[PDB]
């Protein structure tokens, strides 16, 4: 049973904003979403410090970009701290963002839309290049949720019983927008992340699916 | 709630000789499981030659095989038929195999191993290098379940509530045996594919996953 939730207006109006933007630098999405990984990896990794058992539910901290061609969907995955079904709730969607209408307002200004991240609301980024968004997230003190938004003022919030298991961390599940499948392209996605993913304490990991000569 | 079956005892024969057998070209396994991936196809294709609307789960004919390291774990995917969860019980387990004695029969008398898949068996090669092996299934008749067996005299059949979603097919996630992690490897898989499967009318795509540089 899914539950949904309203998004805190300005929220809205960002991903209204940038789900619509005609922004010629969208690859900039991939950066923030590795970047919100890469936090989410510091996390889970600063935690551990005192907490070494929160690592053994994923030992491995990784970022994992995986194309799935075939549904137009490109995942950004991380075995980072997660998020717990509040969390999800609270941190995406339904708790007013520092920067979001600051962000709106610098854009207003001609701030271009890359400065996204500095405002703390580059996870929105995301709607650059895709119209929908599964994030599913595995905390350790949660069991697996799958928080997903197209945009809207509502997202929801559904208990995961249909994704793989996530030891820990999270998938962001992009549902490319059609002009935008080229972030799905091996070349494409390793170009962007040379670019603006040079610094990164954890291993991004590209998935290629390639047919066996 | 895991539903436990027992093995037709020569079923359970078979399988703790073949994941205890010596046999030096274990590969094999690998050809079966392929060979049986694309009779799943066969049998989808076919079935949707008056049924197309059967494919629309899953339009893409493939096979794929996905190495999973961190978990020991080779995936061999299909988007074949697929098992209902009483195709699972009855075809991998409950249900006698043609073959199954004749097989052991044969392997006593000194026939090779990889006769297996002649002995319509050959699913069970598995064990050569798997000491578990879950089989994800997905048919357009019924939900996804989740059989699985450790060569033990009993297998189970569970609602599956914890994997990726198949659109329709298998997914036979072999969790390998220590000294076969070689498996794992995209060099030593592409191999063994080029080897023995030179005939397969689907594609037969492998996930590698690699650290962007």
């Amino acid at each position: 049973a899914s539950e949904t939730f309203e998004f805190q207006a300005e929220i809205t109006q960002l991903m209204s904003l940038i789900i619509n933007t005609v922004y010629s630098n969208k690859e900039i999405f991939l950066r923030e979403l590795i970047s919100n990984a890469s936090d989410a990896l510091d996390k889970i990794r600063y935690k551990s410090l005192s907490d070494p058992k929160q690592l053994e539910t994923e030992p491995d901290l990784f970022i994992r970009i995986t194309p799935k061609p075939e549904q137009k969907v490109l995942e950004i995955r991380d075995s980072g701290i997660g998020m717990t079904k509040a969390e999800l709730i609270n941190n995406l969607g339904t708790i007013a963002k520092s920067g979001t209408k600051a962000f709106m307002e610098a854009l207003s200004a001609g701030a271009d839309v890359s400065m996204i991240g500095q405002f703390g609301v580059g996870f929105y980024s995301l709607f650059l290049v895709a119209d929908r968004v599964q994030v599913i997230s595995k905390s350790n003190d949660d069991e697996q949720y799958i928080w997903e938004s197209n945009a809207g003022g509502s997202f929801t919030v559904t208990l995961d019983e249909v994704n793989e298991r996530i030891g820990r961390g999270t998938i962001l599940r992009l549902f490319l927008k059609d002009d935008q499948l080229e972030y799905l392209e091996e070349k494409r996605i390793k170009e962007v992340i040379k670019r603006h993913s040079e610094f990164v304490a954890y291993p991004i990991q590209l998935v290629v699916t390639k047919e066996v000569e």
